[PDB]
C-alpha cells in the first residue's frame, strides 16, 4: 500500500505516489504550502516552471509533487536551508545543510554549527560518491552554479519572504545528470521588497561551489 519516500531532511510525511514519478507531501499545520505554490503560479509562473517541482495536483491535505530523484539511477541529494529559520541562526552562517546521501558516514549532525572550512568539508563529502573523475563533478559544480546565478539573479524581482525553503541538490553517482530546485513554501510569506538574506544564502553557495570548481 504505503512506500515511506526516502527524505533527507524536515518533518513532514512525505510517501512514495501510487504511480511513477510522483511524491505525495501532506501539509501538517496548515495549507499554506498550496496558497504559495497557487500565488507564484498565478504573478512568477516563469520562476515556478525553471526552480520549482511540478505541483500535478491535491488529494485532501496531500499536494502531488514531481519526485526530483524520479530520473536518476543513483541519485545523490543535499537539502540546504537558504530561507530564514524559524529562531536559530544559520548552521554556516548565510545557509544551512541540512541533510545529505550518506551523511551519516560523516557523522554529520545537522544541529553543529560549522565553520567555513567544515562546510566546504561536507559539501565535498557530499560529492564523495561521484567519483575520482575530476572533470565530470567540476560539470556538476558548474551546471549548479548556473541554475544558482540565474536563480540568484531572478530573485532579485520576487516579492516573497522565502522563510524556511530549502534548495534540493541532486547528481547521479556517473555525474551524467544534476539539478538543483527550490521546495518547502510552508513557511513562506507575501512581503512588499525582495528576500535579501535569502538571496546571501544563494551568493555565498554560489561563491563556495565556485572555488571547489576552480581548485587544483
Ligand atoms: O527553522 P529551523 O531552526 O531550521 O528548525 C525548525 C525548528 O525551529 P527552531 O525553533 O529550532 O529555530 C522547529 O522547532 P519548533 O518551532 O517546533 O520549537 C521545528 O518544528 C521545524 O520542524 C524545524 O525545521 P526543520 O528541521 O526544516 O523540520
Ligand atoms: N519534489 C521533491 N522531490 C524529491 N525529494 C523531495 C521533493 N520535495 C521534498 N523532497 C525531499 O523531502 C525532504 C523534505 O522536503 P521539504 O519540502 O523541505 O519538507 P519539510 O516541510 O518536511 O521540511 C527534502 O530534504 C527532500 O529529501
Ligand atoms: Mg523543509
Amino acid at each position: 500500500s504505503i512506500r515511506i519516500f526516502p527524505r533527507i531532511a524536515g518533518r513532514s510525511y512525505i510517501i512514495y505516489g501510487q504511480t511513477s514519478g510522483i511524491i505525495c507531501k501532506r501539509m501538517e499545520k496548515s495549507d499554506n504550502e498550496f496558497v504559495i505554490y497557487n500565488y507564484i503560479s498565478e504573478h512568477y509562473d516563469k520562476f515556478l516552471k525553471k526552480y520549482v517541482p511540478k505541483l500535478y495536483g491535491k488529494n485532501n491535505d496531500m499536494l502531488l509533487l514531481e519526485d526530483l530523484t524520479y530520473n536518476y539511477n543513483n541519485p545523490n541529494v543535499m537539502d540546504v536551508k537558504i530561507g530564514a529559520r524559524k529562531r536559530k541562526s544559520h548552521t554556516s552562517g548565510f545557509f544551512s545543510i541540512r541533510g545529505y546521501t550518506n551523511s551519516h558516514d560523516y557523522k554529520f549532525d545537522p544541529d553543529e554549527y560549522l565553520t567555513s572550512e567544515s562546510t566546504i568539508n561536507h559539501i565535498k563529502n557530499f560529492m564523495e560518491a561521484g567519483g575520482e573523475n575530476r572533470d565530470k563533478t567540476k560539470q556538476v559544480l558548474l551546471k549548479w552554479i548556473m541554475k544558482l546565478s540565474e536563480l540568484a539573479n531572478d530573485l532579485f524581482e520576487i516579492n516573497l519572504k522565502f522563510d524556511g525553503v530549502s534548495l534540493i541538490f541532486i547528481y547521479d553517482d556517473d555525474c551524467s545528470k544534476c539539478d538543483v530546485n527550490v521546495v518547502d513554501f510552508s513557511r513562506v510569506k507575501l512581503i512588499d521588497t525582495n528576500d535579501q538574506m535569502t538571496i546571501s544564502a544563494v551568493t555565498n553557495l554560489i561563491k563556495i561551489l565556485s572555488e571547489l570548481a576552480d581548485n587544483p
